């Protein structure tokens, strides 16, 4: 028989592109969250309850089950933490945090309160995602090889975040990668050398060379670069016995030996991944994203290439 | 009444200072293990059978329940994975991993064999640290400010590895630290400003300046300092009301307000500790100290101060 089902009130806090491009138009798509309201110095949403601060509208919303996170990790430990006290379910923005350190603290707390806490992952949810998954289980892998290289200058123009040192520079574009290799591999990977290109002011990198290892050897070659004024690129290849996956487009498209076999639904994925998380009684934190990001930082040469203005 | 027990059959791999300084003689003393086997090229134990490589060593020693591994993180992640692959407990060296992402990986291979696997912290077991601990959690506690401060020259003259990108540079010793701070502190705590100073040559950081919050906002300020050539410091000290802790030589004596209240046992009590959680069935792989280690090098500002010989 049927199971009726209200919806999770929703509340976001934030403001920004992905808010206004990505976040409400899938929340206005998806039935499962009711947005009931938003909390934000920076503004408002029309018709939808408005506050200033995240305790203001805690307080002044009891029926508020869970709560969208939307600003840089900069902020947003301090919002994540009143939300787990207060026990609502918490959607992170990517990275999750940081550090990994506040992370696995806010996790601590939303185990503790038995409260659905989300690391999302958007390129996770890139459309020909599943299929390179399912793909590499069946089949023998060779090598792997990452190419993610795009222009600053089209996608970060004059902004001055992406340098400050916390920023993560390149790594910043390149942790989605890292977000679908991640889920894409049969065996976790770990970092075994790296080179970081710094300019000479600021005290952000901007590109990189990693190499990974599994515990069976594989090898897996990644190179991050924002320099790239040509063509874009956002692949990752994998040489098989089955024989050479490409995945493209940040894992929109996969070409199998050249056969290239739907359309980008990131984050209305990302929201049917939260409701379905709060309906399980879970939480969805894989750090290990950020985990590489910092590894590389540990492990990396750091290299001096010039200036950039 | 009376539980006989047998001793735990171990086995060493690896060579150096460590093992003739810390290891083999606490192993002699401990009646909880038997050491049946060593494996290493660079070295044998008289009496003790004897092997080149680990896998020989599995292979031929079928009656070993244990490894200890003796050498640094480079070599380590291979020999620590065919021993739990083997199924045999493990005891791993400070840090226990170049990476996070290795120690977690060799953390779940761990879990699926059932194999008690071991992050050694020597520094954590130093004799004051419970004291301290016991103290904080009765006590409000207002700041708290880590001095480690030593001299290279004395320490490590000529070494190249402390200075290869991984090699940590400061954190090499400075993790010892953070080692106990994140055993001592009630709550954990995240990196919120970092700046590493690094020489013109070599790739790893002389010096660190690392600020910390929990989440009641507590400040934590840490200096590590490779070039303090007079006094020798290694000290953790809290303003607290009740009223002013100093934890001095690297945890092992302990002043409250002044009325200064054991003899180094930090090894002896590792392995105590080994012998406990193998009994229990259990795993003791705190990675917090690396964490906040990875997390330094991903926030900090990278800053330069001049060349070193």
């Amino acid at each position: 028989y049927f199971q009726s089902m209200s919806p999770i009130n929703l509340a976001i806090v934030g403001v920004g592109k992905i808010v206004r491009d990505q976040h409400l138009p899938s929340i206005a798509k998806n039935a499962n969250f009711k947005l009931v309201a938003t909390a934000s110095r920076h503004g408002t949403v029309e018709g939808v309850n408005s506050y200033t601060t995240i305790e203001a509208m805690l307080d002044a919303e009891p029926s508020i089950d869970a709560v969208s996170l939307c600003m840089p990790p900069q902020y947003r430990y301090e919002a994540a933490y009143k939300a787990l006290v207060a026990g609502k379910h918490v959607f992170l923005e990517k990275p999750p945090g940081a550090t990994l350190s506040e992370v696995a603290d806010l996790e601590a707390l939303a185990n503790k309160q038995g409260a659905s806490l989300f690391a999302s992952w958007h390129s996770r949810y890139a459309p020909a995602v599943e299929a390179a998954k399912a793909f590499l289980a069946s089949t023998t892998i060779k090598s792997v090889h990452v190419i993610w290289k795009e222009d600053v200058r089209h996608w970060h123009p004059n902004q001055d975040w992406i340098w400050q040192a916390g920023g993560l520079g390149v790594f910043d574009p390149g942790i989605n990668a890292l977000s679908i290799v991640t889920h894409i591999l049969p065996r976790p990977v770990f970092i075994t050398g790296a080179v970081l290109e710094f300019p000479e002011n600021r005290d952000a990198p901007i590109a990189a060379d990693i190499h990974f290892r599994d515990a069976d050897g594989l090898p897996v070659h990644a190179e991050f670069d924002w320099r790239q004024t040509g063509k874009q690129s956002w692949d990752i290849v994998a040489e098989t016995a089955a024989g050479q996956m490409v995945l493209s487009e940040g894992g929109a498209k996969l070409s199998i030996d050249g056969r290239l076999t739907e359309p980008e639904q990131e984050y209305p994925s990302l929201y049917r991944r939260f409701a379905e998380i709060i309906k399980a009684g879970k939480s969805d934190v894989d750090v290990a994203p950020l985990r590489h990001v910092a590894d590389a930082f540990m492990l990396g040469k750091r290299k001096f290439v010039e200036a950039f203005h």
